[PDB]
């Protein structure tokens, strides 16, 4: 069985149905006590939460779902009528994430898209009825942060004010991405330091607000 299936069983056995907070605490507990996961963090969590609250986005795109932790985290803070589109390359993780969202009661706010970001991004306008995105959360393969940012721009999916939030930009690391957004007059960047408790290393997230062409 997969790590994601194990985390879901722990959630089903320990968390309270329909309670996103309880689902997040269960996942935090499992990952701290039993099996580490890169996408889970409570302190990376507070940073994500603060950004969602500040910008109250109506349409969020997430790259990388995994067990669905970050989808639960964001979707619980979205307003009635707001939508999260989350893209996941692995069909098993896509299935776990749907089950996690159903358990949390957040199914009505989230659409899971199965496939690779570079295949799905150019389809968002025609197939999924997107005009522009209010926010994008980058948490997929690190080597794809920069090409996918350039693709989102090129496909006309970013508007002036669209918030990009990129996780793990220090470890594993994303130096081409950071150089591009911090150097470009098309972006306004803020860095958020984030400690990785298990490995005992400083990481971070980058917030990059698109300014238009
Ligand atoms: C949503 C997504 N798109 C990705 C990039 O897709 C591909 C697929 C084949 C080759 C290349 Cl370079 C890229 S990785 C990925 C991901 C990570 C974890 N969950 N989801």
């Amino acid at each position: 069985d997969t790590k994601e299936q194990r985390i879901l069983r722990y959630v089903q056995q320990n968390a309270k149905p329909g309670d996103p907070q309880s689902v997040l605490e269960a996942i935090d507990t499992y990952c701290t006590q039993k099996e580490w996961a890169m996408n889970v963090g409570d302190a990376k969590g507070q940073i994500m939460d603060a950004v969602i609250r500040e910008y109250s986005p109506s349409l969020v795109l997430e790259l990388g779902a995994y067990c669905g932790y970050s989808a639960v985290r964001m979707a619980r803070l979205l307003q009635p009528g707001a939508r999260l589109l989350t893209m996941e390359i692995n069909p098993d993780c896509a299935a776990i994430t749907q089950q996690m969202l159903n358990f949390a009661g957040l199914q009505d706010k989230v659409t899971i898209l199965n496939g690779a970001s570079q295949d799905l991004i150019p389809q968002l306008k025609k197939k999924y009825d997107v005009d522009t995105l209010d926010m994008v959360f980058l948490d997929h393969w690190k080597d794809r942060y920069l090409p996918d940012t350039l693709l989102l721009e090129k496909c006309g999916l970013l508007r002036k004010g669209t918030v990009l939030l990129a996780d793990n930009v220090i470890v594993p690391g994303t130096p081409d991405f950071l150089a591009y957004v911090r150097g470009s007059s098309s972006f306004e960047c803020t860095h958020y330091s984030s400690y990785l408790e298990y490995m005992k290393v400083v990481d971070g997230l980058e917030k990059a607000i698109y300014q238009g062409p």
